[PDB]
């Protein structure tokens, strides 16, 4: 039901360890949609635009989801690919935000459907504590490694 | 909770104030028992152009905009002053919806904070003192030290850091999807003091 502490001797070395083990958990926990995510682009006014997609896929790589390439977010990567993406598990107190460059998958991913993949520049970790003082780290890519710090709730 | 999923929505069940709708559809949310109706996502951009995001709660609402509150030092507060251009999309996915509010945050007045936060009990009260939002910490005893520190506190001052933002309502999109149909899909949009109102593809 309920998952207590994360703290840093638990962390993996590998960002994507612990988010596997946190996706299947809330799979596990038959959450709506775990697989959800909300996509933050930018158009070209500086303005931020919202919607959830599917993560189909994931690996070191980057995020996967697919989408219309005539979409209004289709649109927004192409004059501008930074993006973020957060899973809502506030359900189960967390939250996981990606940060990283989407760039349109290759025509063989197997008309106008399509797919991104973000690359993974930095991946914060939430969970809600005690106290109501949650834990976050954030790993940054940098020099092919990981940088984590602990950031204040 | 399939009673309020079911229907199709069409123009002629909109109101002409988009906040009736959200107020409806915030309503049946706290009805079918989801997990924190009033959280919604914020996204910001920072000085590069590079979209961040992160839950926060809906604190109050009306047609000047919807607000929240946050520690004034935090990422996004800086990201916010750098460009107050913003969007708050409520992720109401076990419903198959999703209300995005587009619009400029401006900072809250220090006498609408001070309201709010009197309203809150004393363990929040004391709780907005203990953490230095969104910095670089050592461990998780640095907060936990200055939570327990900060029982001894008796009327709770107002941390200096805590305030909030006001998101005006330029834009609100409702979507009301579902399993095998074509979402249904509807742009407010603000206008020489009226709401241009446009059904958008899926
Ligand atoms: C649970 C859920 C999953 C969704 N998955 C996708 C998806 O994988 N791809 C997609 O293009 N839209 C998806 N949508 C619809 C989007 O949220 C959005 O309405 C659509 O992509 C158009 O966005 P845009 O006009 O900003 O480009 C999903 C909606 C929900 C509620
Ligand atoms: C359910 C839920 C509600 C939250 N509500 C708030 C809030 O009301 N205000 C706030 O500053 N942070 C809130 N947070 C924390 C933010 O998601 C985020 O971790 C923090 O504000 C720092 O964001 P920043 O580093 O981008 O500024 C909430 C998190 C969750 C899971
Ligand atoms: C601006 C606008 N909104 C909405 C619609 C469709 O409304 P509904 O399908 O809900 O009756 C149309 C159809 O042309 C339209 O032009």
């Amino acid at each position: 039901y309920t998952k207590g502490g994360l703290r840093r001797r638990d962390l993996p070395a590998d960002p994507l360890t612990l988010f596997e083990r946190w996706l299947s958990q809330a799979c596990e926990a038959k959450l709506a949609d775990p697989t959800a995510m909300v996509v933050a682009t930018v158009d070209e006014h500086g303005q931020p635009y919202q919607r959830i997609v599917l993560l189909i896929h994931y690996d070191e790589k980057g995020m996967v989801f697919y989408t219309n390439l005539g979409s209004r977010k289709a649109h927004q990567i192409e004059n501008n690919p930074r993006v973020s993406l957060l899973f809502p598990w506030h359900t189960l107190e967390r939250q996981v935000m990606v940060i990283g460059k989407a760039e349109r998958l290759s025509t063989l991913e197997v008309s106008f459907w399509g797919g991104f993949r973000v690359s993974l520049e930095q991946i914060e970790f939430w969970q809600g504590g005690e106290h109501r003082l949650a834990d976050r780290f954030l790993y940054q890519r940098e020099n092919d490694a990981w940088k984590i710090d602990r950031l204040a709730p």
